[PDB]
C-alpha cells in the first residue's frame, strides 16, 4: 500500500470489475421511460403555456455527451490544460453562428435544408455529393452519443451492453414523435437548469464539502505526491496505462502546468473537430433558419459565456478529483467516457451515479431528439420531393417525416450494437471526426460566402480531400509504429496529421479551381426557393466586433499569460480553483434566475 487513502484497492487494474452499486431495473427503467416521462412533461408544459431566454436555448444546444465525459478524459490526461483546451472551442461557434443567421436571411430566407441551397446555387451533381457528406456527419455524431450513455449505463447499473444499444434510440425516437419537434421556449429552460444544478453541486462537493478532498490546497497536495520521481511503476504496483509517474510531454512532468504538448495537440484537433460540427451538421442549419436575429443578436454571446463554464468546471472537479483519489481507471476504460462515474461513486456513492446519469441522459435525449429532426427533413425535403415524388400535398410530407424517424433510429442502434462489438469507443471517435468530414467545410463556407466558387472545384476539393487525409492518417500510423489498428490509429500524431490534410486540401482545390474560371453569383436563385437589412448590417457588426474580442482574449492572450508560471504553486492553483468555481456559479445563477426576471 503506497499510500494510506487508497488502500482499499490494493494493483487493481480496473475500476468497475463486478457488484454494481445499483440493479438492473433502474437500467431499464432510465433506458425506457424517459423519452415518456419527458413527452407526457412538455405536453403539460404547452397546456400551461397556452436575452435570457434565448441564451437558454442556445445553451441547451450545444450540451452534448461529449461535454460531459470527453472533458474528463483528456483531464486525467495532461492534468490542468485539458479542460481549458477542450472549452476553448466555444467563442468561435458563437461568431459563426450569428454569420450564418445573419447571411441566410439576406440570401435565403425560406429554406429548410443546407442541402437546398447546394441544389440551388450549383447544379445537381454537387447536390448528391454534399448529401452524402450531411448523412455522414449525422451518422458519425449520432453513433458518438450511443456509445457512451451505453458504456455509463452498462457500468453503473449492470444493464447488458448490447440490449442498451438498442434500446437507448427507441427512447429518443418515442419522445420526439411526440411533443418536441423544438417543442416550446420551457423545455430548454427545464434542461438548463436540471444541468446547471448538477454542474453546481458537482463543482461545490469536490472543493469544499467532502470529507476527502474538501479543500484546493488538499488536491493541489495529493497531485504532486503522484509525480513523484521515488515512485515506483513495476508490476506489482502498477499496469501499462494507470497514471503512475511523471507525465510525458509534461514540462518537469506536471499535471499542474499549461506547457503540455499532449494538451495543445488537442486543441488543434478540437478545432477542426468544432469548425467540422458547424458547416457539415444539418442540426446546425435547421437551428439557424429558425432564429431571429435582426432583433435577439445578443443572446448568443451570452450563451456562448454561460456554455463555457459547464466543459471547464466539471473537467476540473471531477477530471482533477480522479487523480488526487488514486483510483485505479485504466487508458481504456478512460477512453469510453467511464472517467464522471467513477468519482462520482467515489465521492458520492449511490447519490452521485444517479444525479450523474440524469445530467448524461437529459443531454442524450436533448441532442438525439435534435439529430432525428435533422435527417427526416434531409430525407423529405432533398430526396422524396426533388427526386421520387415532385408534387406533395401536406398530408403526404407529415407521414415522410414520421417514417424517417423510425427508419434512422433503428438503424443506428443496430450500428451502435456493432460498433460495440468491434470495440470501438467514443474518443477514438471524437478525434476521427475531422479527418472524415474534413474536406467539406470550407466548399460550403464559400458556397454561404464567396462569390467566385464553382460547381466542380467544390466537388474535387470535397472527394480529394477525404481521400488524401484518410491516405495520411493510415500511413503515419503505418510509420510510426508497428501495425494498424484502433491502439495505434487513436494517437495524437496520426490524427493532427489526417485532420490539417483533409481541411487544409479541401480549401486549397476549392479556392484555386475558382480563381481560373470564377462563376460570379448574386444569390439570385436562392432567394427565391419555395428599413430591414439596416438592422441586419448593425447586428452583424456588432457580431463580428464583439465576438473576436473574446476570442481573441481567451485564445490567445489567457494561455500565453499562463506559459510564466511553469508549474503552478500553491496560491496560483488557489486562484485557478476560484476562477472556474466563479464562472460556473456566476453562469448558473444568470441562467436559473435572469429568465424568471
Ligand atoms: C491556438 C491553439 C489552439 C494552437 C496553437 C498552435 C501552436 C502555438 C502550438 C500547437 C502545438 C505546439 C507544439 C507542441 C509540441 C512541441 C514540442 C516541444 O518540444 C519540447 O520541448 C519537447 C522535447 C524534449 O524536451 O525532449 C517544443 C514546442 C512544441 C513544438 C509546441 C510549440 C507550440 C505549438 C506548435
Ligand atoms: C506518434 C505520435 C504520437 C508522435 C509523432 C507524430 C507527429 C509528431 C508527426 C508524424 C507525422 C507528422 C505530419 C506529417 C505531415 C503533415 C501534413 C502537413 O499538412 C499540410 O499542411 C499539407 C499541405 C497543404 O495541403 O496545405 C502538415 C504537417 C503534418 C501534419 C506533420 C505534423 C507532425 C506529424 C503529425
Ligand atoms: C510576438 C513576439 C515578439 C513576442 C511573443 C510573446 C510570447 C509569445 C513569448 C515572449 C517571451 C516568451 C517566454 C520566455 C521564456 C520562457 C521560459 C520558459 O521556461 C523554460 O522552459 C525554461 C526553464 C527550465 O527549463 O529550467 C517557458 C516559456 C517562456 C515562459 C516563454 C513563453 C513565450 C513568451 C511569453
Ligand atoms: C534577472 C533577469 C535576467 C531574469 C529575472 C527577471 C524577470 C524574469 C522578472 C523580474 C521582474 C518581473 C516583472 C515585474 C513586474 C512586471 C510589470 C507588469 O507590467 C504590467 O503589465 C503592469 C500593469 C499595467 O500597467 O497594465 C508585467 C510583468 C512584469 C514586466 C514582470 C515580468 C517578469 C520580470 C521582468
Ligand atoms: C521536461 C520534459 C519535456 C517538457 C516538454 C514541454 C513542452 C511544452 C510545449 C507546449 C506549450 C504550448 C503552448 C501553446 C500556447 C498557445
Ligand atoms: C524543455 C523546455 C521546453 C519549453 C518549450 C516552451 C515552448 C513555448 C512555445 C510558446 C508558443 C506561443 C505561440 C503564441
Amino acid at each position: 500500500p503506497p499510500f494510506d487513502f487508497s488502500t482499499k484497492y490494493y494493483r487493481q487494474s480496473s475500476f468497475f470489475g463486478g457488484t454494481t452499486v445499483l440493479d438492473q431495473g433502474v437500467g431499464y427503467a432510465v433506458i425506457l421511460g424517459f423519452g415518456a416521462f419527458f413527452a407526457v412533461f412538455t405536453s403539460f408544459l404547452v397546456w400551461l403555456e397556452k436575452t435570457g431566454l434565448i441564451a437558454s436555448v442556445i445553451v441547451s444546444q450545444w450540451t452534448w455527451a461529449a461535454t460531459i465525459l470527453q472533458s474528463s478524459n483528456v483531464a486525467w490526461q495532461y492534468g490542468v490544460s485539458g479542460p481549458f483546451w477542450y472549452a476553448s472551442g466555444a467563442t468561435i461557434q458563437v461568431l459563426l453562428f450569428g454569420v450564418m443567421a445573419i447571411e441566410i436571411k439576406r440570401k435565403a430566407p425560406n429554406a429548410h435544408t443546407v442541402c437546398e441551397i447546394v441544389k440551388a446555387r450549383w447544379g445537381t451533381a454537387t447536390h448528391i455529393v454534399f448529401l452524402v457528406f450531411c448523412l455522414a456527419t449525422n451518422v458519425v455524431v449520432t453513433a458518438m452519443l450511443l456509445l457512451g450513455g451505453s458504456a455509463v449505463v452498462n457500468a453503473l447499473t449492470g444493464v447488458n451492453l448490447y440490449a442498451a444499444s438498442f434500446l437507448i434510440p427507441l427512447g429518443v425516437v418515442v419522445y420526439t414523435l411526440a411533443g418536441g419537434l423544438k417543442a416550446t421556449f420551457l423545455a430548454s429552460y427545464v434542461h438548463s437548469v436540471i444541468v446547471h444544478v448538477a454542474l453546481v453541486v458537482f463543482v461545490f462537493l469536490v472543493y469544499t464539502s467532502s470529507k476527502e478532498l474538501g479543500s484546493p490546497s488538499v488536491v493541489y497536495d495529493r497531485l504532486k505526491d503522484m509525480v513523484a520521481k521515488s515512485r515506483s511503476c513495476t508490476e506489482p504496483l502498477s499496469h501499462h496505462g494507470q497514471a503512475c509517474g511523471p507525465v510525458d510531454g509534461n514540462f518537469r512532468g506536471s499535471y499542474l502546468t499549461m506547457l503540455s504538448s499532449g494538451g495543445a495537440v488537442f486543441g488543434l484537433i478540437n478545432i477542426v473537430g468544432n469548425f467540422g460540427t458547424v458547416f457539415v451538421d444539418n442540426g446546425y442549419w435547421v437551428s439557424a433558419i429558425a432564429a431571429r436575429p435582426s432583433s435577439t443578436h445578443k443572446g448568443y454571446l451570452l450563451g456562448g459565456l454561460v456554455w463555457f463554464a459547464v466543459p471547464f468546471s466539471l473537467a476540473t472537479s471531477l477530471g482533477l478529483g480522479a487523480l488526487a483519489l488514486d483510483l485505479p481507471i485504466s487508458k481504456d476504460e478512460a477512453d469510453r467516457g467511464l472517467v464522471p462515474p467513477a468519482t462520482a461513486i467515489a465521492l458520492m456513492g449511490k447519490s452521485g451515479s444517479l444525479l450523474l446519469l440524469t445530467m448524461l441522459f437529459m443531454a442524450v435525449t436533448s441532442a438525439g431528439s435534435s439529430e432525428l429532426i435533422a435527417v427526416s427533413s434531409l430525407f423529405t425535403y432533398d430526396i422524396y420531393r426533388t427526386y421520387i415524388n415532385p408534387r406533395a400535398t401536406g398530408r403526404q410530407i407529415l407521414k415522410i417525416s414520421r417514417c424517417a424517424v423510425l427508419g434512422f433510429g433503428c438503424f443506428m442502434g443496430i450500428l451502435a450494437v456493432v460498433l460495440n462489438k468491434a470495440g470501438v469507443s467514443l474518443g477514438w471517435m471524437y478525434l476521427a471526426m475531422g479527418v472524415l468530414i474534413g474536406s467539406a467545410v470550407i466548399p460550403i463556407a464559400f458556397m454561404l460566402l464567396w462569390s467566385k466558387a464553382n460547381a466542380f472545384g467544390a466537388i474535387l476539393g470535397a472527394t480529394s480531400g477525404c481521400v488524401f487525409g484518410i491516405i495520411t492518417w493510415l500511413t503515419t500510423a503505418k510509420t510510426q509504429y508497428g501495425r494498424v489498428d484502433l491502439d495505434s490509429t487513436g494517437k495524437n500524431g496520426p490524427m493532427l496529421a489526417g485532420n490539417l490534410v483533409a481541411i487544409l486540401t479541401g480549401g486549397l482545390i476549392h479556392a484555386v479551381c475558382s480563381l481560373v474560371r470564377p462563376q460570379n453569383y448574386d444569390w439570385s436563385t436562392t432567394r427565391e426557393i419555395k428599413l430591414r437589412e439596416e438592422k441586419l448590417r448593425r447586428a452583424k457588426a456588432w457580431i463580428v466586433k464583439w465576438g473576436l474580442v473574446f476570442t481573441i482574449l481567451i485564445v490567445v492572450i489567457w494561455p500565453v499569460l499562463s506559459l510564466p508560471a511553469r508549474v503552478f504553486s500553491r496560491g496560483y492553483f488557489w486562484f485557478w480553483a476560484i476562477v472556474a468555481i466563479a464562472w460556473g456559479t456566476i453562469g448558473s445563477i444568470v441562467i436559473i434566475g435572469l429568465p424568471l426576471v
